């Protein structure tokens, strides 16, 4: 008797120059239930309460120099809505003062969602990104 | 609800100034089969194992030559009151000299552990210093439970 | 639906031990009773009193041993560079779709560095959805 729960768990393409693309398509990764992966957003099969994660590995060859922002962010667009609304974020500075330095960003939470909502976790700073191993780099989506 | 278990997510007041207040009568905040807000706290409903998390975003224009302590705490009150989680940040490892262009500063500090609770129980999300609460944007300073 | 949350060994020192209370913890992993999706998740929190001569790397990572294909893969992984004591806690949980028999380990590269004083932050756990 297998859940007929919606649920997502996409990784970052680790060929995507300057940028974070999740794929579906790979080991470890799936997309059941209703859930898709359209224009780099999860979209929401149906209204319920959910469990919306993400990770992020930002890497930097020594940290001079100037002070640099790394934003994680996870975004929601309701149906008939445009402009993303913050539903997870967090800004880090890895940056005390300008040997490689890790820093990961790990979001999540619960949130009621409806039906046809777009989900995105973005990045501002892609340069800096890692995903030399598996498991570095995630966005998923749990249907309680 | 389908999944019967108890959930909780709520987000500061970007206008409640000087203060960490928290809402759920607002958008992509929760509280679900059970959990209630009362006097800045969630209630526990029921027995179980929970996922305690919260998140906190500081924000100081430039390190003057104060050596600040941010701290952030998670507590429990039973039918008896004790601390679950607690982090102490000092974001001025070295003070910015006089002569020099102001350089902001950032610290999020995140709590999050799996604690038996019980039936009743008052969790509390507090911060010593709301003047360093950063709301330049949503989905930065949180405060949830999900039953396990 | 079957179910798990084991804690570190306190006096088990040097080494990452999973402690107990049909998902059961066979060889320090957790075995998956049936089929079907589960959410996988873990917590470690290091410590270490003053920064060393040596820049350190803290790693955290889940990884699956499919009984199909009986190899080694990283479910979830992380990577902390910490370097007056410092605390840094490492973070990891996802939905996976897992096979009967697979099994899953949450290991750590270095145990010395490992904080025991605190229980309700250092585990490994699975739900079944
Ligand atoms: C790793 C972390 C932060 C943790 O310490 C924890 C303990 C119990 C269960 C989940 C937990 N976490 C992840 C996590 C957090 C919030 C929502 C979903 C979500 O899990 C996702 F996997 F669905």
């Amino acid at each position: 008797t297998p859940s007929d729960k919606p649920v997502a768990h996409v990784v970052a393409n680790p060929q995507a120059e300057g940028q974070l693309q999740w794929l579906n398509r790979r080991a470890n990764a799936l997309l059941a239930n209703g859930v898709e992966l359209r224009d780099n957003q999860l979209v929401v099969p149906s209204e319920g309460l959910y469990l919306i994660y993400s990770q992020v590995l930002f890497k930097g060859q020594g940290c001079p120099s100037t002070h640099v922002l790394l934003t994680h962010t996870i975004s929601r667009i309701a149906v008939s809505y445009q402009t993303k609304v913050n539903l997870l974020s967090a800004i880090k500075s890895p940056c005390q003062r300008e040997k490689p330095w890790y820093e990961p960003i790990y979001l999540g939470g619960v949130f009621q969602l409806e039906k046809g909502d777009r989900l995105s976790a973005e990045i501002n700073r892609p340069d800096y990104l890692d995903f030399a191993e598996s498991g570095q780099v995630y966005f998923g989506i749990i249907a309680l």
